[PDB]
Formats: structure tokens, C-alpha cells, sequence
């Protein structure tokens, strides 16, 4: 069930195309000055390019967001649809975090993001979600306002969803929000969980929203 952690030679060694990631996606990582995998992304991104669902034990610094991010643009350049990836955020500074990293990487492939967050005025968002972004980064409850009330928008073409941070989003009371997502996205789907820790509570939301998932753990 657990990830190979990888070992001082192949931190030493290990490239972005070793790890099977695409041409135009090494080129991007290199313009960013991303020019050694880290360790959560030496682990993880071979696993999901496979298509396996993955746990992340992991935090800010390791380089978690390029460890689902990558992969999914990957498969985006694959079979490009919009509406294709949701990310769900405890806070939104992780959100407008993680959207600087899917611009970073993909904005010169075209791809489009779009934030959704509390702090925003509705109908700039329900503007940019009836534009059919490719990749979605929001907080449980302001995706579910959109949800209910934004006209024509729902969830049914998702690919994937990330849910990061997820023992934060627990500790923030969005266990119903999320139940609720859970609900109206399609099972056929990849997933990813990344959390500081392992808990009965981020356990049961691992179970409920993973299919054979691999752990993934580091400490940096
Ligand atoms: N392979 C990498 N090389 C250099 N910097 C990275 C790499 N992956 C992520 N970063 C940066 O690490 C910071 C923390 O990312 P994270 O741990 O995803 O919150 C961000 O500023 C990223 O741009």
C-alpha cells in the first residue's frame, strides 16, 4: 500500500522526465527553476500517471502542489475538456497558493484556472465558471453556493479532484460541504488526499472519497 520513499541517490539523481512527466511539462518546470523533483514529487507523480488515487502525508515546503499539479496537466494535454480538475482548499490564501502554481506551469499552454473563494463578489465567479475553466481551486463552501445557485454549472465532466490540506478542511468544519461535493461529482474519477497527518477523521474521508489509493509520506 505505501510509496517507496526515495533514497539520497536519487534525490541526487531523479529528473521530472524520469518520473514520466511530458516534454512541454520538464520545459515548464525548468522556466520556474523547478530543476529537481522533490522527494513527495519523486513519489507521487509516477503513481498518478499510472492513474492511482493518492494519499499524501505531506506539507507546504514539500512540494506538494506540483505533485498533483503536474500530473494533471499532464493528462490535460492528453485529452484536453474543460471542467476537468477540482482542488478543494481549507483557507483561500491556499487556494489563490496553489492557483500561482497551475498558472505558473500551464498558463503558456493555455490552460485556465478559476478561483473560488469566500472574499469575492458572486458574479465575477459565476462568470469564470460559465466560462469553463479546465482546473477549479475553491473552498468547500463557496463551491457549494455555486453549486446551488450559479445556473448551469455543475461537476459532472470532472476527471479528478484534490482535496489538499484535508485535515485543515476537517478542522474547519467543512465536513458536510465536502459530504455534499462528494455527492455530485462522478465516481469515475482520479483522487488525491494530502494531509499533515493520519487521523480517525482525515481516515474516514480517505475512505470515502479514495479507490486503492497508495500512501505517500515524507518529512521535507
Ligand atoms: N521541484 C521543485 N523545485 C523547486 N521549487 C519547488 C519545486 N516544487 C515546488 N517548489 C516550490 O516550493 C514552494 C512550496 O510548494 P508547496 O510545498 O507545494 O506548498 C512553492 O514556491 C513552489 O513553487
Amino acid at each position: 500500500t505505501e510509496a517507496s520513499q526515495p533514497i539520497v541517490e536519487e534525490e541526487e539523481t531523479k529528473t521530472f522526465k524520469d518520473l514520466g512527466v511530458t516534454d512541454v511539462l520538464c520545459e515548464a518546470c525548468d522556466q520556474l527553476g523547478w530543476t529537481k523533483p522533490t522527494k513527495i514529487q519523486i513519489e507521487a507523480i509516477p503513481l498518478a500517471l499510472q492513474g492511482r488515487d493518492i494519499i499524501g502525508l505531506a506539507e507546504t515546503g514539500s512540494g506538494k502542489t506540483g505533485a498533483f499539479a503536474l500530473p494533471i496537466l499532464n493528462a490535460l494535454l492528453e485529452t484536453p475538456q474543460r471542467l476537468f480538475a477540482l482542488v478543494l482548499t481549507p483557507t483561500r490564501e491556499l487556494a489563490f497558493q496553489i492557483s500561482e502554481q497551475f498558472e505558473a506551469l500551464g498558463s503558456s499552454i493555455g490552460v485556465q484556472s478559476a478561483v473560488i473563494v469566500g472574499g469575492i463578489d458572486s458574479m465575477s465567479q459565476s462568470l469564470a465558471l460559465a466560462k469553463k475553466p479546465h482546473i477549479i481551486i475553491a473552498t468547500p463552501g463557496r463551491l457549494i453556493d455555486h453549486l446551488e445557485n450559479t445556473k448551469g454549472f455543475n461537476l459532472r465532466a470532472l476527471k479528478y479532484l484534490v482535496m489538499d490540506e484535508a485535515d485543515r478542511i476537517l478542522n474547519m468544519d467543512f465536513e458536510t460541504e465536502v459530504d455534499k461535493i462528494l455527492k455530485v461529482i462522478p465516481r469515475d474519477r482520479k483522487t488525491f488526499l494530502f494531509s499533515a497527518t493520519m487521523t480517525k477523521k482525515v481516515q474516514k474521508l480517505q475512505r470515502a472519497a479514495l479507490k486503492n489509493p497508495v500512501k505517500c509520506a515524507v518529512s521535507s
